Parts: C-alpha cells; sequence; structure tokens
C-alpha cells in the first residue's frame, strides 16, 4: 500500500465525510458475570487510553510497495490455478441487474442495511431509498446509477468493535473502506457468475471457503486436504502488503476464464475519502470492502503456489491443496514441507508471514491445534467422522460483556450459543448457568444442548 496523492476534499471538489467519533458499544448486564479485557476500539484522536498519535498509527499500514515484478513461478501459479477453475465451467457473461440486487442461486441478495456509500451518505439517501425489496422496485436505483456513474471513491469508516488493551493504547483501530453501491452493483453484474460459482463450490477446486457453512464444511476439510500434513500461518497486515503484481496475476487468471481483467484494478489503484482528506492508494486491497473476499482468496491461491515453488524444487502443484477465505489460508502437500522456509519466500514480495496463531516459532501443526476462520477442530463424540467447528470460549465471554443494542440481547445471546455448544456439553452448561444467574438472562431463550446437537446432525 503506497499513498500516491493526498489532498483536501475542498481542493478536489469533494464533501467532507462525517464519521462516528464515539462507540455504540456499552457494558451489558453480563459484564461482571464473565471475565474479559477487551474494550471499544479507539475512534478519536482524543482518547485518554491512547499513547501514540492516532492519525500516525492509523495510516501506518501503508509501508509502500516492495520492488518486484512477475517471474516464471507466478506465471506457473496462475496457469495451474486457472486450469483448476476451468473445470467449473463458469459462464463469463454478466448477470441481469435484478439478480445483482435481489440475488440468484449462489449469490445472496444485497444487504439493505449497510450504507450506500458515496455520495448517498452525504445526501441522506440510504439503500432502502433506491431499492424497494417489498415491491422489488429498483427504478430509483437505475437513475442513481446513471446520475453518479461508477468508479466513485470509497468512504473510510473506523471499525467500532472490541479490541485488546494493547490495541487500544497503540491506537490500532481497523478501517473499513465502504464502496459505493454503484460500484458494488457493477462488480456484481460483471463477476456475478464467478462469485456464485465460488459460493456453491467451497473447496479445493476453487481453493476457497467463501460461501461455506463451517458446521458441515469442517467435516469435509480433512477429506479435501488429504496430504502428509496440514499447514496454516499468519499474515502481518495482509491487506496492505498486496503488491500490484498480484493483481496483474489475478487479472491473468480472470482473463483465462474470459472475465474482465481490468475492473479489479480499481481495487489496486483505489480512491478514498477519510474525513476531510481525499487520497489514492497504489497497491494493497481495500479492507472490509464489499465483494473482495473472493478476490483476496484467489490472490492467496496464487501466492501460496508461488511461495511453494520459490522455496522448493520438484514440486507437484496438483498435490498442493489449498483452501482460502481472504487472507486466512490452510493447505497441504503430499509430503511434509517447512512452513518457515515457505514464509521466507514472501519477504522478497513484501509479504510478512509469521507463525500461526501468533506463536513463537514455526512449529508443526495438526487438526488438533490448527485453526481456520478463527475456529479450531474437534471430533464429535458419537460420530468421529463429523467435525465440530470450535470457537474460542474466551472470545464468546468477551463478546457477551458488551452490547450495541440492549433490546437485542436475545439475538446476541442466540448467536453465541450456536458458536458455544460446539465446545462441549460441560462448557455449554456452565455458559447457560452464568447467563441464567441474573433475572435479565433468565428471561432469555437459550437453546438446549440436545436441541442444538439434534439440529446439527440433520444438516449432514
Ligand atoms: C483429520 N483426521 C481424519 C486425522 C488427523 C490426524 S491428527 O489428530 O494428527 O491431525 C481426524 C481428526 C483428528 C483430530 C481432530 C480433528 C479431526
Amino acid at each position: 500500500g503506497q499513498i500516491q496523492i493526498s489532498k483536501h476534499v475542498k481542493d478536489v471538489g469533494l464533501p467532507s465525510i462525517h464519521t462516528p467519533t464515539k462507540t455504540k458499544l456499552q457494558p451489558s448486564v453480563f459484564y461482571d458475570i464473565f471475565p474479559g479485557s477487551k474494550e471499544p476500539a479507539v475512534l478519536t484522536e482524543k482518547d485518554p487510553r491512547l499513547k501514540v498519535d492516532f492519525d500516525s498509527a492509523l495510516f501506518s499500514k501503508y509501508k509502500g510497495n516492495t520492488e518486484c515484478s512477475l517471474n516464471e513461478h507466478i506465471q506457473v501459479a496462475v496457469a495451474h490455478y486457472s486450469a483448476q477453475l476451468a473445470t467449473l465451467d463458469i459462464d463469463p457473461q454478466p448477470i441481469a441487474m435484478e439478480d445483482s440486487v435481489f440475488g440468484m442461486d449462489g449469490l445472496e441478495a444485497l444487504d439493505l442495511n449497510t450504507s450506500a456509500g458515496y455520495p448517498y451518505v452525504t445526501l441522506g439517501i440510504k439503500k432502502k431509498d433506491l431499492i424497494n425489496n417489498k415491491t422489488k422496485d429498483i427504478s430509483k436505483l437505475k437513475l442513481a446509477l446513471d446520475k453518479y456513474d461508477v468508479d466513485l471513491p470509497m468512504i473510510t469508516f473506523l471499525k467500532d468493535e472490541l479490541r485488546k488493551k494493547d490495541k487500544i493504547a497503540a491506537g490500532k483501530t481497523r478501517v473499513i473502506e465502504a464502496s459505493s453501491i454503484n460500484d458494488t452493483i457493477l462488480f456484481r453484474t460483471v463477476y456475478g457468475n464467478l462469485f456464485s460459482k465460488f459460493h456453491l463450490n467451497p473447496g479445493v477446486v476453487t481453493g476457497c471457503a467463501v460461501g461455506c457453512d463451517p458446521e458441515t464444511f469442517w467435516s469435509k476439510i480433512p477429506l479435501m486436504l488429504d496430504g502428509d500434513c496440514i499447514m496454516a500461518f499468519d499474515y502481518t497486515n495482509y491487506d496492505g502488503s498486496i503488491h500490484p503484481i498480484w493483481f496483474k496475476a489475478l487479472g491473468m487468471v480472470l482473463d483465462n476464464l474470459s472475465f474482465n481483467p481490468t475492473l479489479i484494478n480499481r481495487l489496486c489503484n483505489s480512491k478514498h475519502i477519510f474525513k476531510s482528506t481525499y487520497y489514492e492508494v497504489e497497491g494493497g486491497v481495500p479492507s472490509g470492502c464489499s465483494g473482495t473476499s473472493i478476490f483476496n482468496s484467489m490472490i492467496n491461491n496464487i501466492i501460496i503456489r508461488t511461495l511453494v515453488l520459490d522455496a522448493y524444487k520438484h514440486i507437484d502443484l496438483d498435490k498442493l491443496k489449498i483452501i482460502a477465505y481472504g487472507d486466512d489460508v490452510i493447505f497441504s502437500y503430499k509430503y511434509k514441507l517447512d512452513m518457515e522456509a515457505i514464509a521466507k519466500e514472501g519477504q522478497k514480495y513484501g509479504l510478512t508471514i509469521t507463525p500461526a496463531d501468533k506463536s513463537s516459532e514455526f512449529k508443526e501443526l495438526d487438526y488438533g491445534n490448527v485453526t481456520f476462520l478463527k475456529r479450531g477442530f474437534r471430533q464429535d463424540d458419537k460420530y468421529k467422522f463429523l467435525i465440530h467447528p470450535t470457537f474460542p470460549v474466551e472470545e464468546i465471554y468477551e463478546s457477551i460483556r458488551w452490547t450495541k443494542k440492549p433490546s437485542q440481547m436475545q439475538e446476541h445471546v442466540l448467536s453465541l450459543c450456536h458458536l458455544m455448544w460446539h465446545n462441549g456439553p460441560e462448557i455449554y452448561k456452565d455458559f447457560e448457568t452464568k447467563i441464567r444467574s441474573v433475572s435479565a438472562g433468565r428471561a432469555l431463550y437459550i437453546p438446549p444442548y440436545e436441541l442444538l446437537r439434534h439440529e446439527w446432525y440433520e444438516k449432514f
């Protein structure tokens, strides 16, 4: 990520975007019932919990781009992965706008709650003002499309969420570049079929997990990654470390499929508006963007193949199975491979790869300690072939202590329970007890472990 130009919105003819300065998160009635350290992320330069300057650390993700071009290995990576995707027979033609908005098979309907982005956010216009899902009317949407066109700047929002104390004093708050609904629609009409195909085919052919249901997909992973092992690792600032060449490679893949190879460049050479500053970035991917999960996974698919070929000879790509969800990736090879060595091949590209789960060194992993989409793996008691997706109990305790909407505690709780029960009867029972220890939690409906277990078996 290299900031090319930065200037006042007034000197460019753009409005100043107003962003929430204070968190909506507040202590819930369970705050004292469960243990936790996390707290609301810093949303303003003036937060006593700070140590370093806000704007400083905030815009530190942009280290710039490392000098490097396309090599034969990347070309080979692109070639193999393309051939893999070619087996899915994806239709290159665009999709009707009616499908881009209300969805189709494999493509969820557009979220009508999130902001419409620029410039609607500055005109008081929301998505439900352009789309009438009630009568499926989108006439007003079409007008807006032709009125403001496309390739509009992205709005930078600070991510109001829970973070560890060290991220609080360090002012490390995550940003969420919000694309204009106009560009979300364009990207869906163009790539819609690809997005659809991927969502219906999470696995090793697409090398992607976007669209999967962890509850059933977890049982499949072990069968797909049928290798001599299983590897995972962490990325230090993945989004801001994606060098432009990966987009060039992504384009080639898309071109081998007969899709637009240039549109995606609007993500590489992106336009942004933080608050009163307008700027353009060269390199990196827009964090939290609308439809970038799939593109990020594809890039990772190209990266993994490259680093492997870079670190080893006599490698058989067909034997390297990959499953990615954006920057999160797990893969395997017929034979054992050194993760540390693979990691070092990333340095030349500007990718900082560290041990999985913020570990000390690059230690060997197994389905016993490996994680993916922040979930571990645990065999079911009754049926050993079914795999429980385990979510960190600590994270659940952390989440339940805060709430953004008090009158929605029932919904919040239910979500947690669906994650929780996968950790076991004893743990779930203790969770239920703590909740029901206060009148407010007693009035809540908590799904019994038997009911959750029963419903889970019927999903296979
Ligand atoms: C994926 N397996 C089929 C074999 C993995 C052997 S290992 O425990 O050494 O990673 C089953 C499995 C084993 C433990 C946990 C979750 C799944």
